[PDB]
């Protein structure tokens, strides 16, 4: 017997199913890319019930007795284990609105909606994208430029190097603000699209202005290859950038979230942006389904009560959730 819920179960980096999970994964997306959003989730959840076996599943009698495994994701793992190959999966792969769906929400500052729009405009490669760019932000534009480095892996050795140079911007801009890395590194991923960091201070508004001379000393070495400053609207003040990566005799465009945090809602923040997508949307489905309480990445709110929770550590929300702790390696939902 496993939870239902994945922020009720550890799910590990490395797992047994890759194949299977691999191929309820890409149903998943497709199903997102046509605004199918139930259907995505459906194959999410079973995707990361896979996950968190602990064991390989070799016959269809593995299935018996686990949640989130309706019809349709059994016939696809059940096709795999018989045939090795699910032939919706298949189709779906090479479908040109898959694929184009695909390259074109994989660009800096594309999402589906915007991917879908070009794709009933008659719009197929990136080529197509550059010839109109009356069409494209300049988020877009800079996604479009450093493609090729953008689709290549992050790797842990780009994350270190980075984390240092942001770590001196912040140690000389503010001493005493702190950096933490955060997104799928934190869950301790090998590899992501994005290097995500949380700067905070602890003295409450110390970080105002922060971000600004963090970003005017990286640009200023040569660093920064596309900036956009955002203050917090509604919500936290952040950066998207791409960042030019020195290499032994080259360079690398990598994509770099910068985002600033009161230290009073910082352990919030630091759930919300540790991941992963599934496992925060879960954790919030679980509060507000079973606690009656609305958590986000700023805090934890009873709306009956009109009160927000006081928490000085991610083990503090989890515990007033009445959930076990999970570090952030066994969420990777
Ligand atoms: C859009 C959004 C995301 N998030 C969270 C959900 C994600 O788990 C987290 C990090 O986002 P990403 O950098 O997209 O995701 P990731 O680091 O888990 O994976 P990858 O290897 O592909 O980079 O940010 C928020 O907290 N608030 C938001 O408004
Ligand atoms: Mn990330
Ligand atoms: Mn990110």
């Amino acid at each position: 017997w496993m939870p239902a819920y994945a922020c009720q179960r550890p799910t590990p980096l490395t797992h047994h199913n890759t194949g299977l999970s691999e191929a309820l994964e890409i149903l998943a997306e497709a199903a997102g890319f046509e605004g199918s959003e139930g259907r995505l989730l459906t194959f999410c959840r079973a995707a990361s019930v896979l996950k968190a076996l602990p064991s390989p599943v070799t016959t269809l009698s593995q299935l018996q007795g686990l949640p989130h495994f309706g019809e349709h994701s059994s016939r696809v793992v059940q096709e795999l284990l018989e045939h090795g190959v699910c032939e919706e999966v298949e189709r779906v792969r090479r479908s040109e609105r898959y694929q184009t769906m695909k390259l074109f929400t994989q660009i800096f500052g594309v999402g589906v909606k915007t991917a879908d729009r070009w794709y009933r405009e008659g719009l197929r490669t990136l080529d197509d994208l550059r010839e109109q760019p009356q069409k494209l932000t300049q988020q877009q534009k800079a996604g479009l430029q450093h493609h090729q480095d953008l689709s290549t892996p992050v790797l842990r050795s780009d994350v270190d190097a980075l984390q240092q140079v942001v770590e001196e911007a912040v140690g000389q801009a503010l001493p005493g603000a702190t950096v933490t890395l955060t997104g799928g590194f934190r869950r301790g991923k090998l590899q992501g699209h994005d290097v995500d960091f949380l700067i905070t201070h602890p003295k409450e508004g110390q970080e105002a202005g922060l971000l600004p001379r963090v970003m005017c000393r990286l640009q200023d070495q040569g660093l920064i290859l596309y900036h956009q400053h955002q203050h917090s609207c509604c919500a936290f003040e952040r950066s998207f950038c791409i960042f030019r990566l020195p290499q032994p005799g080259s360079w690398k465009a990598v994509r770099v979230d910068l985002v600033v945090a009161p230290v009073s809602q910082f352990p919030f923040a630091l759930l919300g942006w540790t991941g992963s997508k599934l496992f925060q949307r879960e954790l919030r489905r679980f509060s507000r389904k079973e606690k009656g309480l609305w958590l986000n990445s700023h805090g934890l709110f009873d709306p009956e009560q009109k009160t927000f929770f006081q928490a000085a550590s991610e083990e503090d929300i989890f515990r007033h959730l009445g959930l076990e702790y999970l570090p952030p390696e066994q969420r990777n939902a």
